[PDB]
């Protein structure tokens, strides 16, 4: 007896494909890879409960090619498999609402995920990828699944893995309309004078090696090519956020002075990762944990704090 099934293939979910699939054959044999809500089914048979339902497919034509890039931004061969592998487990995740945020409830290692997630629900941020745009929408509201296995993909991470946030934030913002975002700095030094550099988007709001954003703009001293010290300071600022990050060190976070900020504790090779938020008060969201206290002091690897515009008064 020859039996069948109608199922639809999809890439993006979204655009569905109907397909007849003989049931004597595992779907891997009629479609190559193959999933069902994250889980791998390439080596399964049909079954008479997957009537209907939509099964993720690699691109392999020309279609699913140009859906998969208009909806991913990404033409990776491996990017639809890691994506469906971090979500089979993404899925089973919990995500709290902590503080009127979504947070992540701790597992397989993804703090850096939680204080991630948590920031960016805090700073403007617009995505380019369909894909981004749709899972965040829906990670806001609560369903982070999606997201949260989508930023695995992107930043080329599997679940368990140790992830570190400013890399994080830095894939996120790849995929980010930072057009508009432009940094102005001046580097003095007493033997080879001044340089002035314009930097944009993505370069324009992060930096590395001071957490403070007033000490930017008064000055940070740096090497130049002839040994001497020079120093680097801010000049003109437009973007709605700057991200200030260091090596992790004790640092003292004010009560209204910032937006939030990641703590890190521990070492190079594992770690654990906590947020900090300044609201009515000091709030720290440690996944589903939250406290809360009027000064903070800890190892801090990154603040964010808002901007508009600003322009520096040093002649
Ligand atoms: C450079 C040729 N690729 C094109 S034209 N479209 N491909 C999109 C795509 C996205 C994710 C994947 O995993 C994948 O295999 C393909
Ligand atoms: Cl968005
Ligand atoms: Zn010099």
């Amino acid at each position: 007896e020859v039996r069948t099934i109608k199922v639809f293939t999809t890439v993006d979910n979204i655009n569905l494909h109907t397909q007849v699939v003989d049931m004597s054959m595992t779907y891997g044999q009629q479609f190559g890879p193959t999933y069902l809500d994250g889980a791998d089914v390439t080596k399964i048979k049909p079954h008479n409960s997957h009537e209907g339902k939509t099964f993720y497919v690699l691109p392999n034509d020309d279609t699913l090619r140009v859906e998969a890039f208009e909806y991913y931004h990404t033409t990776d061969p491996s990017f639809l498999g890691r994506y469906m592998s971090a979500l089979n487990h993404t899925k089973k995740w919990k995500y709290p609402q902590v503080n009127g945020l979504t947070s992540i409830k701790w597992a397989d290692n993804n703090c850096y995920l939680a204080t991630a997630l948590l920031t960016l629900q805090q700073i403007e941020l617009k995505f380019n990828p369909p894909a981004l745009q749709d899972a965040y929408y829906r990670a806001r509201a609560g369903e982070a699944a999606n997201f949260c296995a989508l930023i695995l993909a992107y930043c080329n991470k599997t679940v368990g893995e140790l992830g570190d946030v400013r890399e994080t934030m830095s894939y996120l913002f790849q995929h980010a309309n930072l057009d508009s975002c432009k940094r102005v700095l001046n580097v003095v030094c007493k033997t080879c004078g001044q340089q002035q550099t314009t930097l944009k988007g993505v370069e324009a709001v992060m930096y590395m090696g001071t957490l403070s954003y007033e000490q930017f703009k008064k000055g940070v001293q740096i090497p130049c090519t002839c040994g001497k010290q020079a120093t680097k300071y801010l000049v003109q600022q437009e973007s709605p956020f700057v991200m200030m990050s260091a090596p992790p060190a004790q640092y003292e976070l004010k009560h209204g002075t910032f937006t939030c900020a990641s703590e890190y504790t521990g070492n190079y090779q594992c770690g654990h990762y906590k947020h900090i938020t300044s609201k009515e008060t000091l709030y720290c969201i440690d996944g589903a944990l939250l406290t809360k206290s009027s000064e903070y002091k800890g190892p801090i690897t990154d603040v964010f704090y808002k901007e508009n515009s600003y322009t520096t008064t040093i002649k």
